[PDB]
Order: C-alpha cells, then sequence, then structure tokens
C-alpha cells in the first residue's frame, strides 16, 4: 500500500538540485519528508529554523511533501515517521562510497528501510549548496541555481 | 475532474508506478533477485527485462534466461519476466513504464550509469532512473564471476536459486 520516503540532508540552503530530486521522488512515492538535520557537525550558514522555513516555501507547491527537522539517528526518525524508503541524491563518485557505507549501516539498524538513489538532472549535476555559497560569497550570479526565496535570504546573509 | 484534464506526472502527488529492471541475467543470481524484490516492494509493478541479443554471447539463450528468471521470481506477485530486443527506453515506452531500475555495485560504473541516465532522460523524459545498491551479502557476486567459479567446480550454491544452480551445472558438463 503506502510508500513514505525520507529525503535527509543539511539543505543549507536547499537548491534547485534538491528541489529536482524531491519533486521526482514525490512523483513516485505517496509521501515524502524533506528531513533537515538539526545539528550538523559543521555549523551551517542557515540555522534549522531558517533552513526548514526556506525549504517549506520552496516545496509548498508539492502536495505530498512535508519539511521537518530531525536531531536523531535517521533510522529512529524513519521509524518514528513510519517511513519505509530513504531517498538520497547521488552527484559525485566520492559521495557514492560514503552513501553505500551508510546504506549498509542503515540496513543493519533498520532492515525494513530501503535506501533509494537518484542521479541529479544534467542541469543541476555540478551544483551543491557549498558551491553556490562560495560563488555567492564573492558576488557570483547564482540566480539560476536557487528558488527566489532562498536567493533573497542568501543575499541577506552575505550583506 | 476528467472533463477538464487527464492530469500530469509531476507536482500533483503520487502516481501509479511501473518499473523495468533490464539486464542480460545470464543467469539471474540472488543479487538480481534481491534488487527486484526490493523494487517490487516499492513500485506497483516491475518487469524483469531480459536482453535478447547482448553483445557478448550469453551462456544461456533468451528462452532459458526468461524461463529461469520466471521460475525464480514467481513468488513475487507484481513481477513479470519478459525478453526485449530494443533500447531500454524504447521497451519502457512500449510497456508504459515510468521507472527504470539500475543496480549500483561499483564506483567504476557510477560514471557510466549517470551517463546512461542522462541519455535515457533525453530519449524518454518521463522515465525516471532509480538506483539500488546491492545487499552486502551479494555485493561481490556477478553472473560472470559465478559462472567462472562454477566452471572450475567452486561452490556457488549460496549465490543462485536452486533452479538456476541445477541449470548451470548442466551447462558445465
Amino acid at each position: 500500500m503506502s510508500t513514505k520516503a525520507i529525503y535527509p540532508g543539511t539543505f543549507d540552503p536547499i537548491t534547485n538540485g534538491h528541489i529536482d530530486i524531491i519533486t521526482r521522488a514525490a512523483s513516485m512515492f505517496d509521501r515524502v519528508i524533506l528531513a533537515i538535520a538539526a545539528s550538523p557537525s559543521k555549523k551551517p550558514m542557515f540555522d534549522l529554523e531558517e533552513r526548514v522555513a526556506l525549504a517549506t516555501t520552496a516545496l509548498q507547491h508539492l502536495p505530498n511533501v512535508e519539511v521537518m527537522g530531525f536531531s536523531d539517528l535517521m533510522a529512529n526518525f524513519a521509524r518514528a515517521q513510519q517511513a519505509n524508503i530513504l531517498i538520497r541524491g547521488l552527484r559525485a563518485v566520492a559521495d557514492f562510497e560514503y552513501e553505500m557505507q551508510l546504506a549498509h549501516m542503515n540496513r543493519h539498524l533498520m532492515p525494513e528501510l530501503e535506501s533509494v538513489f537518484l542521479m541529479p538532472s544534467k542541469e543541476w549535476s555540478f551544483i551543491s549548496s557549498s558551491l553556490v555559497k562560495e560563488v555567492a560569497r564573492h558576488a557570483g550570479d547564482v540566480t539560476h541555481f536557487l528558488p527566489a526565496n532562498v536567493h533573497q535570504a542568501l543575499m541577506e546573509k552575505l550583506k
């Protein structure tokens, strides 16, 4: 019957690449949660409240998508949310290794959670939050890579 | 609201899902079975699409491959086995599939798989490629390796369903 997917990340901030991933996932699963990590070990530019607020606005037009923060073991959060699917976007070869390791651990922690991988669209294949930030920090144009609400908020953070 | 719209795929919630899982499956292994079982748990329907005329001559012919796979996957109600002699995208279009299952074992392959996904996106924009990691148990097995091991009497009973094991032993004198 139901499929319920979690798409975890720091989303600092959410980019068009993330939006593409979640849009695609929301087309194939009944429900999707954008799970925003509360306390990443590297301090984010936006806090959880801001990240969640931005992502909510950017994803409001998707009816089966909900944005939430989480500060617990993803397996525990997935169990709490009665999620059975874990979405991960796969951009680089470097990321694949780490995500395969994590998937094997999550299989150990939650055997009933299936990890599922999406490639980013060609359009968004080179963008990351980190890269957009670094470009923007030195006044590079990133209007093409962010939704308007995120773009405005980023500009404010850097002024 | 049919008088007004037939509806669209994206931005309107969840849609009916029909996945193709293509390969040569020469023969199908427990690794493949794991992948398709997992896909069949999350998609409404799944087709195991067995390539008829692969570039490297297979040990089993299409009829044998299809027969073996059918038997090994009969316990999954939403899975069907078919042969195809086309691009995976043309078969997908023919079957009105909207999902393409791809197994992701090696880092070496990631680049090729991303390139294939971009090509399939070009050919069939409405087809989404979805990538599954193999289970840890099956992470090192391939059809090719199991065959070569079997050819020199290595034990591969753990890597194949019984019907495939028997058929493989028959192929190897």
